């Protein structure tokens, strides 16, 4: 396994966005600044493996809590977590922090952050990096919801929806929660395509899941205590702008992204499959890609030395 972070040996950073929105990050490096944005449910903490080689490799790594998670503010507002207002908190963060660019990599939500972020400010972005995550334009010919009710996969994001019902499952059990979801392909104990009938993300999964191979007990109980911060209302917002973030992508239809590119799949993400991915050329015309092999969602704590050894291989050719 690559190194990993123990958070109390780690340099950690606030910036107040707004009155009340205030960013926390870890920093670790120096070099060419490059910003890494996690998903959900996740943390800083899921970039572990990849601070450390990442500094090493000769760059300064700041990796985020975004906002909803961990020490960054938590609002309850829905409309806090609409992509037009994330991508204009992470430019104030950039200007606050004097940085004039960084490269941007995400994963999953931190994906779809960071390609927003190529769009509609490529002045700040150096390069930008996706894992799992695609580029797909917005269809002006159709609203989200049918795009999300077209995809049995996608069933558990009209669970997410109604405020409050995903929290109170999600918060119950932190441990069970974290176990639940933190899971290689092969051991997973959930199904995406199978919820609203269900009643629920967990309600035919154990009550007292075995741990994954993929992570210690410590570990859970990290994000475990992240999550008794602020729970889970603000991270499910992210969920909850679908129509604002289609209107708000429409006005950037279009425009091609020229940055340097990376779209990092991952073979056995059945919701973010790789075949998503496919026609991303057509906007982004000299992407580059990588693929990762028995590789499931939860990419940088699966596959950890993959993903730092595309990462570097990009940033030190492709992203320069
Ligand atoms: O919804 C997710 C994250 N996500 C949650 C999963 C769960 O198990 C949980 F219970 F937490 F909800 C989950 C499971 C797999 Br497999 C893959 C992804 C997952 N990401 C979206 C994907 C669609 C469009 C792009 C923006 C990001
Ligand atoms: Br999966």
């Amino acid at each position: 396994l690559p190194t990993s972070c123990n958070p109390s040996d780690m340099s950690h950073g606030y910036v107040t966005v707004k009155p009340r929105v205030r960013l926390h990050f870890v920093e670790l490096g120096s070099g060419p600044a490059v910003c890494l944005c996690h998903g959900f449910p996740e943390s800083w903490y899921s970039w572990r493996y990849q601070i450390p080689a990442l500094a090493q490799a000769g760059y300064r790594v700041l990796a985020m809590d975004m906002k909803g998670y961990g020490e960054s503010s938590a609002p309850p507002e829905i409309e806090e977590y609409c992509m037009e207002v994330l991508c204009k908190e992470m430019v104030t963060f950039l200007d606050k922090l004097g940085l004039s660019q960084a490269v941007f990599i995400g994963h999953d939500w931190g994906g779809m952050l960071v390609w927003y972020m190529a769009l509609f400010y490529p002045e700040r972005v150096r390069a930008v990096a996706s894992l799992n995550t695609p580029f797909i334009p917005a269809n002006p010919n159709m609203s989200p919801l049918e795009s999300i009710k077209a995809n049995p996969v996608f069933d558990y994001q009209l669970y997410f929806q109604e405020p409050g019902v995903a929290e109170a499952e999600l918060e119950q059990n932190l441990s069970r929660t974290f176990k639940s979801l933190f899971r290689a392909s092969d051991e997973s104990v959930l199904s995406m395509h199978k919820v609203c009938e269900a009643g629920g993300l967990f309600v035919n999964s154990p009550e007292e899941p075995s741990l994954s191979r993929m992570v210690t007990e410590e570990e859970i109980q990290f994000y475990v205590q992240q999550f008794k911060k602020s729970g889970f209302r603000g991270p499910l917002n992210w969920y909850r702008n679908m129509e604002r973030n289609w209107k708000w992508a429409c006005k950037s239809l279009g425009r091609k992204i020229l940055i340097p590119a990376l779209m990092v799949t991952a073979e056995k993400d059945f919701v973010l499959v790789p075949q998503m991915s496919q026609h991303m050329e057509d906007w982004i015309p000299h992407l580059k890609r990588g693929h990762i092999e028995d590789c499931g969602h939860w990419t940088q704590m699966d596959k950890p030395t993959e993903v730092n050894q595309i990462l570097i291989k990009w940033l030190d050719s492709d992203a320069r």
